């Protein structure tokens, strides 16, 4: 039973709202097939390495993201940055699975709501295909989505997004208080029931992909999934994209990885469970890739328009594609029923962990915090919720848009790109190898200790460079934001890029000494400050940096 549930539970890990969700919107936004390529390749060359060590720092030091950096003390503004940026993704990760707990509930009706016109928050211009440059927006399922759901009709943009949607409210409300008592009596709330939220998603995957591929328009759309634009490959759009996507997917630089991780035990094996989770997350969003792009092309025959324009490009993608896809199913409201079910399941259970990173992280700095979990957990899902219910507004989906593109875009880039240079320059990949020997029996190869210290770092400071000098400014479908909304995004970004300077300089001043003795004790760890007074600090040696 070792190796079974060992694998359950990287399977359970591997699938979450990111392969779901957003990956869907992403490859369709990158026109499909172009966007695996770079996919692919940052996976690899940047992903799995960062997993790697992330999970090799937290076993090792047993700290969170924030004191991990005892090694390298200067790199404590990076574990802010990172823990920040945690902070940020729940506020809309959390009005995801408010989405998810609406649609739940109103899937419990044997006439779908997505399925025709003639409702209250359908419009004159709704087109039903049974009864009877843009994105649409007047089928069944999208006219549900953005006016029965959102009410976004009654928002004219960010400047105009008005008072929290009531139901939404309460959906969100539900989440919180769920999320709340699933984390206030600690971190250990594994091996009870995440069994069903592990095989669950890969039971409806499987159903969908088996069911939409026998669908009249399905060959067109996998026919789109699978040509490659090259032209699309030279904008660095679909590489930006698909460097953070991987980042957030497999959920690197977050501090996630390494506050977990410092519960593991000292001779886990972090190689195997780096390998498994990235092999499982590439394969999961293949097939996701697949099913929806199956969907769109029946959805692009059914409509009789051309497949670029059938659907969203934005974060709804999913809540309009899926219902329409059950639509089709036989008995289609027990199938809405175990889909709405199995996403509900996947966002709580990814937002726990995703939220356990600020509280761990947070205890492990403060002991006062970490003596009163209950108060400091209520804290922080309390704040959490308001700034949600900043985005549950009528013009909440602009609001989460803005937060889709700027909370862990170039900050992520930056904070993962920190971490590396921090770790394998600074500390020494040498002493991370000796580390990771001593832990697992064995020291990591060539390719690895290549990637952590010159492959990852290049790519990761070119990809920061070409998102910061080739930005685009935000849009949603056809609506344009006023430029104080990239300015805006821009200081959300920097809020938590600049904690790295801040706190360099602040241990700095912060220090006494002579300028060659702060920097000693700046990039000594923590425990051997007592060699600075010996003038013995290797780092002030070439064999350091040169040191592969
Ligand atoms: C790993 N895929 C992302 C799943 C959710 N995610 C969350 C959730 C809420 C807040 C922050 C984050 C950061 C990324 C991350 C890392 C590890 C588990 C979950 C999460
Ligand atoms: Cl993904």
């Amino acid at each position: 039973g070792k190796k079974i549930d060992f694998l359950l539970s990287v399977v359970g890990f591997a699938v979450d709202l990111a392969n779901v969700w957003r990956f869907p919107y992403l490859c369709y936004k990158n026109g499909g097939g172009a966007f695996l390529i770079p996919y692919t390749l940052f996976l690899i060359i940047a992903g799995m390495p960062l997993f790697y060590m992330e999970l090799a720092l937290g076993q090792y030091n047993r700290e969170g993201a924030a004191t991990v950096w005892k090694i390298c003390p200067f790199f404590k503004g990076v574990g802010y940055a990172v823990i920040l940026i945690a902070l940020y993704v729940g506020f809309y990760y959390n009005v995801i699975i408010a989405w998810s707990l609406y649609y739940l509930f109103s899937s419990f009706t044997l006439n779908l709501p997505w399925t025709d016109c003639g409702h209250t928050w359908n419009s004159p211009n709704c087109t039903d295909p049974k009864l009877l440059y843009s994105k649409y927006k007047f089928t069944p399922a999208a006219e549900f989505y953005e006016r029965g759901v959102l009410h976004l009709h009654e928002s004219s943009g960010i400047h105009d997004i008005g008072l929290p949607q009531w139901q939404l409210l309460l959906c969100l409300m539900v989440v919180v208080i769920v999320l709340y008592f699933s984390l206030w009596k600690g971190v250990k709330t594994s091996g009870k029931v995440v069994w069903i939220t592990a095989t669950l998603p890969y039971f409806v995957l499987f159903v969908l992909l088996v069911h939409g591929v026998t669908l009249p328009g399905a060959s067109n759309g996998i026919n789109a999934y699978l040509h490659i634009d090259f032209y699309r490959l030279k904008e660095a759009t679909v590489w930006i994209d698909a460097a953070t996507q991987i980042f957030f997917s497999l959920g690197a630089g977050f501090g996630v990885l390494i506050a977990f991780a410092s519960y593991n035990k000292f001779d886990n094996n972090c190689y195997r469970d780096a390998l498994l989770t990235s092999s499982i997350n590439c394969i999961t969003s293949f097939v996701s890739g697949f099913a929806i792009f199956s969907i769109l092309g029946y959805m692009a025959h059914e409509h009789k328009v051309n497949i670029e324009d059938v659907a969203t490009e934005g974060a709804g993608l999913v809540f309009i594609l899926y219902p329409e896809a059950i639509s089709t199913l036989s008995g289609s409201t027990f199938w809405a029923v175990v889909f709405f079910v199995m996403l509900l399941a996947l966002g709580l259970d990814s937002s726990m962990g995703g939220m356990e990173a600020v509280i761990t992280g947070l205890a492990d700095d403060f002991q006062v915090l970490k003596r009163h979990r209950k108060l400091f957990t209520f804290g922080v899902t309390f704040s959490t919720f308001l700034l949600a219910l900043f985005c549950i507004t009528k013009g909440g989906i602009y609001v989460l848009t803005l937060l889709d593109t700027f909370a862990a875009g170039t900050s992520i880039l930056f904070a993962v790109l920190m971490e590396a240079i921090g770790v394998s320059w600074f500390y020494g990949v040498d002493r991370f190898s000796n580390d990771i020997q001593q832990m697992m029996g064995f020291r990591p190869g060539l390719y690895w200790r290549l990637c952590w210290k010159f492959v990852s770092p290049a790519f990761l400071l070119f990809v920061v460079v070409v998102s910061i000098i080739n930005f685009k400014p935000l849009t949603y479908d056809d609506y344009i934001f006023p430029p104080w909304a990239n300015w805006v995004g821009w200081g959300i970004a920097l809020s938590s890029m600049v904690l790295v300077p801040i706190y360099v300089i602040y241990k700095f001043l912060s220090t006494q000494g002579s300028l060659w003795e702060r920097l000693a004790y700046g990039i000594t760890p923590e425990n051997e400050h007592h060699l600075v007074a010996q003038r013995d600090i290797r780092q002030f040696q070439l064999q350091h940096w040169l040191a592969i």
